[PDB]
């Protein structure tokens, strides 16, 4: 259950993944249920996550309501995100619902709107990745974002409400590929202890 290089699998019912590009190091310890700890040092880009991977046949509406209850001790030293993250396919989209960050509030673009949900206010953004790594090879794809206006590191994220807001703004979504509580680091070091992470689909825990 010690993961220090790229790996995808299932641990205690959750689909976990460790992903990094070259350089630096990271360690992910897979703990009970959706929980895990992460540490990273001198990386270029690293992501640690536990959630659900899907078989690319259903819209978010067809999967049903997705909600994540979480808590994490988030200790970045530099740039990092604490978020819900995942992908759709057809179209290929990477997405983020960011509740906390390190020194830099992402994603550096002009907001397209705002959503109020889960006691917070989130700015909504759309950015572009050109010829970058993806779940479907080197690709050009949009990134969709909801970013909280102030940081928090525990609570509930009503994922499907974000998806409805994005679609209302014309941020087209494809078939679900993944939804997961994620820690991302960029050109930084840090640690995170995700001590609570429960994904419920239609009110039922994974
Ligand atoms: C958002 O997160 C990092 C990266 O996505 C990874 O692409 C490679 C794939 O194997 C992993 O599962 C993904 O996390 C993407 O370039 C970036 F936009």
């Amino acid at each position: 259950q010690i993961v220090t290089d790229n790996s995808i699998g299932n641990h205690d019912g959750y689909d976990y993944e460790f992903w990094k590009d070259s350089g630096g190091s990271g360690t992910m310890i897979l703990n009970h249920g959706g929980t895990f700890s992460a540490q990273w040092n001198n990386v270029n880009n690293i992501l640690f996550r536990k959630g659900k991977k899907f078989n690319e046949t259903q819209t978010h509406q067809q999967v049903g309501n997705m909600s994540i209850n979480y808590g994490a001790n988030f200790q970045p030293n530099g740039n990092a995100y604490l978020c819900v993250y995942g992908w759709t396919v057809d179209p290929l989209v990477e997405y983020y619902i960011v509740d906390s960050w390190g020194n830099w509030r992402p994603p550096g673009a002009t907001p397209k709107g705002t959503i109020t949900v889960d006691g917070g206010t989130y700015d909504i953004y759309e950015t572009l990745r050109v010829n970058q790594p993806s779940i479907k090879g080197i690709a050009t794809f949009k990134q969709y974002w909801s970013v909280r206006r102030s940081k928090r590191t525990s609570g509930t994220i009503s994922v499907s409400n974000h998806f409805r807001a994005w679609e209302n703004l014309g941020m087209n979504m494809g078939k679900m590929y993944e939804v997961a509580l994620t820690v991302e680091g960029y050109q930084s070091s840090g640690s995170a202890n995700v001590y609570s992470n429960t994904l419920r689909i239609n009110g039922n825990p994974l």
